[PDB]
């Protein structure tokens, strides 16, 4: 969870 | 892969 990849911002799930 | 909390910077694994 957070900003880069994953879930959160970025790229993978959510946001950015 | 990233900042916040899994692997990188804050929690987790690596750094911060």
């Amino acid at each position: 969870v957070g900003a880069x990849a994953x879930v959160x911002w970025x790229w993978x799930w959510x946001w950015x």
